[PDB]
């Protein structure tokens, strides 16, 4: 027998489902969702990393003008510079007053630090979801794990179970991000072989091992000091560690949902956002004939104290009448009504006790032990705690007038309303039809 | 829980309040004024002898 389902897509709170199969007694089952992972596919654009500016030693030609030569280096630039004079420790090094000439020239190469300190640019095409989830089957807690796309059903406990695809597309990734090391960041970084001078991506390669790097950091050489045989230039500062500096928050600190970050592969885990249809394939050897199971009649259910408080804060008792001895399965009829217990142990004439959480503050539903079901309800009051650490277990309030008994006083004030309405009407067409009779 | 409650200041005679919350079964607190003191404070003008 397969049975399908849809729980709602937030970790860590666990959902209840009714499995009634025509002929047997109907089971109930627990799913709760340990993980939810969504791993996009990433294609490398390039890398950045901090940028080292080689430097030759200057030719400094005596009695004579060097000649600018020319390469094909990254960033390389070349200038002469004529009328120098420069001095070594023990006196001048060229023979002339002037008549001297320094042939000053750069590039830029990457670092040895590439290799570990680079940030990576990437492209996120797509999402390929996979989900743990945690199944309270036949009275045992059973670990599936499997991919979430709808397809690639995994079988455990001789039950086959397929999960998914997501209700939704969304995913906390844009079209281009970038990951430091362990963050990544939404951003939309230069396109490779355009970035600008002193911002992030000044210095670009496709790989860290490449060799073929593009850099542009406006490097611009300068004249050197009278009597010194230096190379001083101009260069905008490394765009890679200004970014360091000023990142930011990382995707893990704004994603919204309370995603979670994770890297090496990029992740996004517990998306709380939509909801994941499930699909649960069981053995008819699991179930049992309706007749075998236990019947019970002459059942009562009283609250003897409730409170809406988002932690099972209420509590219900129900006596019963039991043919055999036998587990029965327990199930709530109410959305508004959510009860911890799946299963429970019947036995001769007894009482059981279930606990359950609700958000009525006046509670009204209908709990059904195996084939027997059997009204409930009692004021609920408000906890005193405003804040707590876990999610709500049961669902909203409600969608629509589920507003508490004592609403009686609406019923009471419409109902004279429409009474004294009522009245008036009557008069009216009354003395309607006696002054039409007249003529 | 805090429970506010008022007794009458008299001394000796024994008072029953009830603690009362829900999802716990009521509680009863029997309570009694031993004694109760008070102490003016003194700024001694002189002696006489
Ligand atoms: C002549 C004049 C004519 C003028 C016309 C007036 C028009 C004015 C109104 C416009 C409507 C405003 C709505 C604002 C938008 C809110 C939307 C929303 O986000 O909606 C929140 C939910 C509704 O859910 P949904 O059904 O739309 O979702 C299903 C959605 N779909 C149906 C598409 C599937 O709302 C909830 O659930 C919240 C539940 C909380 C319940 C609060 C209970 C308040 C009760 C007070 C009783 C007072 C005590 C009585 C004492 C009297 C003693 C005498």
């Amino acid at each position: 027998y397969e049975h399908v389902t849809v729980i709602p897509n937030t970790v860590g709170v666990p959902y209840k489902t009714l499995v009634n199969r025509p002929g047997y007694s109907p089971m109930v089952l627990e799913m709760e969702l340990l993980s939810v992972t969504l791993e996009p596919t990433l294609s490398l654009d390039y890398i950045t990393c901090e940028y080292k500016t080689v430097i030759p030693s200057p030719y400094v030609k005596c009695c004579g003008t060097a000649e600018c030569k020319d390469k094909s280096l990254p960033d390389y630039s070349c200038k002469v510079f004529t009328g120098v004079y420069p001095f070594m420790w023990g006196g001048a090094y060229c023979f002339c007053d002037t008549e001297n000439t320094q042939l000053s020239e750069a590039h830029v190469e990457k670092s040895e630090s590439c290799k570990t300190e680079f940030a990576s640019a990437y492209r996120a095409h797509t999402a390929s979801a996979s989900a743990k989830l945690r199944v309270l089957y036949q009275g045992n807690n059973v670990t599936v794990s499997a991919y979430a796309n709808g397809d690639h059903a995994v079988t455990v406990k001789d039950a086959k179970f397929i999960v998914g695809p997501m209700s939704s597309a969304w995913t906390p990734f844009d079209n281009k991000i970038v990951v430091y090391k362990g963050d990544v960041y939404n951003m939309d970084y230069p396109p490779f072989g355009a970035g600008r001078p002193g911002q992030f991506g000044d210095i670009q390669s496709r790989t860290p091992e490449s060799e073929d790097v593009y850099a542009n950091t406006q490097l611009v050489l300068q004249r050197p000091s009278a009597g010194t045989v230096h190379v001083p230039y101009s260069q905008a500062p490394s765009g890679f560690k200004y970014w360091l500096k000023e990142r930011g928050a990382s995707l893990q600190h704004t994603a919204p949902f309370g995603c979670q970050i994770a890297t090496n592969p990029v992740r996004a885990m517990n998306c709380a956002v939509g909801n994941m249809p499930i699909s649960i394939d069981i053995p008819d050897a699991a179930f049992t004939r309706v007749v075998d199971a236990p019947s019970l009649t002459d059942m009562s259910c009283e609250v003897p104290a409730c409170t809406h408080s988002s932690d099972f804060g209420g509590v219900a008792i129900i006596k019963y009448a039991a043919s055999k001895k036998g587990k029965c399965a327990v199930h709530s009829m109410t959305n508004a009504v959510t009860i911890r217990e799946a299963e429970i142990e019947v036995e001769g004439n007894s009482q059981l006790q279930i606990s359950f959480s609700t958000a009525l503050a006046s509670a009204e539903f209908r709990v059904q032990v195996c084939s027997t079901q059997v009204h409930c309800a009692a004021e609920c009051h408000p906890p005193k705690d405003h804040i707590v650490n876990y999610p709500a277990s049961h669902t909203t309030l409600g969608v629509q007038d589920i507003s508490v008994t004592a609403m009686s006083w609406v019923q009471k004030i419409t109902g004279g309303v429409g009474l004294v309405v009522a009245v008036a009407a009557l008069i009216l067409i009354v003395v309607l039809c006696v002054s039409f009779s007249r003529h």
